């Protein structure tokens, strides 16, 4: 029994962290093979910030001007370009903790967890979600830029994002290992802000599940609604709407407890029209979006990774 | 910024997670150097539970009725014997990940990593406290005993804790790795209960300090209070008694933020007394209790492990 806020083993990510030095600047790296990649804004000074031209920038530095440390030994870069908001630092030395990987790009309402690093050296790891706003609400300081998040499955690391900003209400936004931002946002200092975020409809629901199946069950009611319905309340309070699909992804955690999604729909517009009245929902005292149906099931039945 | 209930990177302990089988019972061992630590009740049967003797069922064993399995490769046992709750394989191997380590028993308030396993293979990790009735709050089911809890200094594992048993509202108990339950529990099915818990208040302090670091400044108030008038209010309220220790251990986070101790307390009298009022602190509509100083220190400094 339990539920916590669960993060993914770190192992083989831990040996693929690296430090990437360019002049001033030092911030994380990821060594996969003989490549590190690493945010392009490590050949950035303090000045050029408002509006660095990345590409006059790079053209002035030459492979020895990177300097890249895999804890006490340094890489040799015999390589280097820029891909979108990343380097690719070719090195002499394949890392041999090299994980089976694969980049992808993943979708809002989704989570992974993050291994933050300072100087190529992991601080911890944690659990996030992708906003609908294609931020991540992170704990990130000075320095942990190229910062990795990523999921396992079996034995494969799927690495999702890379670190590159803090947007102002500290929230944060970054790259897939492509060097595509998620979101509107660029590497510069301006005026950039997050659009309104929205709470993960599907989310909230796989997590009752998860509460049904710890034995937290007050808030169950006797009632039904129709999608529809439905729908029309969510819109209401800023939470997306919950689609066929949606349904459809939650029919095990359903099964598992005998209750219909719409039926547990039905729990949920009552929360949201009456609150919680000082009750909790597996210890909390409000709804919590960042557990995907996925991420339930796995907890709630044992999954493990190779 | 951002603030996030962090683990520990979980690399060097997931090197050293083993399966344990004996008979039908399959759970996890920690594999240092030669030795396997596991619970003793995987020498148990479904019908023995009440009442285990452990010294006649083991006498029953040999060294080849213990099945240990380092992911694909079979671990010989060639001597086994119980300490405490604990029995102590050794088996023909030394571990090549062996990290440097330490056994240590925490204290209550202390938190501290848990890597979630079964059958030998880590599931997730995630951050406990042991509480002050010396449960934890953890996420576990079937097959998950063995799997250990522990924090990282520099480059040394502290393993804490070894979980063995699962008490009747959902929370957990265990032993430190000699063996020794946290708390009144044995490794019996029986009666016993947790005893009732209490607010670890330093913890909630060094919180709100946190919040104050990132910005959410709108709980404090322009009063102090005394030690002796604060530590009325927490008695009423179910918190532990905050003492000189505690104060002064809270001192790094005073500094940093210019807000003495007292004046924090009148602070949080006044959220105990009147509530939050719709309000939330670092995303959260409750207070806060499984941060340490420490680890507020370290998450909001980055601090980074060997
Ligand atoms: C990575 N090392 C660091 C992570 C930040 C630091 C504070 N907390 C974090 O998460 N990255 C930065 O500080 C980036 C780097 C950068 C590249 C190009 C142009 C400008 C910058 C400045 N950075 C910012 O995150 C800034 N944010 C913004 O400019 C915006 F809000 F996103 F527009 C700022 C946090 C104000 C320094
Ligand atoms: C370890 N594999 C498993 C972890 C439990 C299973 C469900 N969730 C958990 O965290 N450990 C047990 O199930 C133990 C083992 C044991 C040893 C000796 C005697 C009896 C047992 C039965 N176990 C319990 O955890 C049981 N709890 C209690 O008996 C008590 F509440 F602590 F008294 C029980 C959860 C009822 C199976
Ligand atoms: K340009
Ligand atoms: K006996």
């Amino acid at each position: 029994s339990g539920f916590r806020k669960m993060a993914f083993p770190s192992g083989k990510v831990e040996g693929c962290m690296v430090q990437v030095t360019c002049g001033t600047t030092t911030l994380n790296g990821l060594w996969l093979d003989d490549v590190v990649y690493c945010p392009r804004h490590v050949i950035c000074t303090s000045e050029d910030m408002l509006n660095p031209n990345y590409e006059d920038l790079l053209i002035r530095k030459s492979n020895h001007n990177f300097l890249v440390q895999a804890g006490n030994v340094q890489l040799r870069v015999i390589g280097h370009s820029m891909q979108n908001c990343v380097l690719k630092l070719k090195v002499d030395t394949a890392n041999p903790k090299t994980p089976k990987y694969k980049f992808v790009r993943i979708q809002p309402g989704q989570t992974f967890s993050v291994l933050a690093c300072y100087n190529g050296s992991p601080s911890g790891v944690y659990q996030c979600a992708m906003r609908p706003n294609f931020t991540i609400k992170g704990s990130f300081l000075n320095g942990s830029c190229g910062s990795v998040g990523f999921n396992i499955d079996y034995d494969c690391v799927s690495f999702c994002y890379m670190h590159h900003m803090e947007l102002p209400t500290g929230v944060h936004a970054g790259t897939d290992l492509e060097g595509n931002f998620y979101g509107p946002f660029i590497d510069r200092q301006t005026a950039q802000a997050a659009g309104t975020d929205t709470t993960i409809t599907v989310n909230v629901l796989a997590w009752l599940y998860a509460a049904v199946i710890n034995g937290d069950r007050w808030f169950l009611n006797r009632f039904t609604t129709t999608l529809n319905d439905f729908n029309l309340v969510a819109m209401k309070y800023n939470y997306e709407p919950l689609t066929q699909d949606h349904v459809d992804i939650l029919g095990p955690l359903s099964a598992q407890t005998g209750i219909a999604v719409l039926d547990m729909c039905a729990s949920l517009k009552e929360l949201l029209q009456n609150g919680m009245n000082g009750r909790t929902i597996l210890g909390s005292a409000l709804l919590e979006d960042e557990f995907t149906p996925f991420d339930v099931v796995r907890q709630c039945s044992g999954v493990t990774f190779q």
